[PDB]
């Protein structure tokens, strides 16, 4: 509160982890329904039911922009990503399990990157 300070952890390396983070993204060979935003005029219902359209590369273009307050800002956006995924594909699917792959994949380099 009020000049109550907690000891909070050094943020100064944060944005270039999460570009080192999504450059693995990037590169990973499942990343390809990820990489550019899904075309609005040629995906029927996309638009509808996906209130939040998110990929990589808008991602990256915000991160290079200062768009992002916070790494728990970036990863929001990471896992809004395949959550979309899994809002319009099915599990069953090259691209459904291509969401799933990069999650997990995601959640790990997180974890080992930030949670110490
Ligand atoms: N087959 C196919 C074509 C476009 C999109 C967009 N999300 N999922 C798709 C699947």
């Amino acid at each position: 509160s009020m000049s109550v300070k907690k000891p909070k952890r050094d943020d100064s390396k944060d944005l270039a982890l999460c570009s080192m983070i999504l450059t693995e993204m990037e590169t990973h060979e499942d990343a390809w329904p990820f990489l550019l935003p899904v075309n609005l005029k040629l995906v029927p219902g996309y638009k509808k039911v996906i209130k939040k359209p998110m990929d990589f590369s808008t991602i990256r273009e915000k991160l290079s922009s200062g768009q992002y307050p916070n790494l728990e800002t970036f990863a929001l956006d990471v896992r809004l990503v395949f959550d979309n995924c899994e809002t319009f594909n099915e599990d069953d699917s090259d691209i459904g399990r291509a969401g799933h792959n990069m999650r997990k994949y995601f959640e790990k380099k997180w974890t080992d990157t930030f949670k110490v």
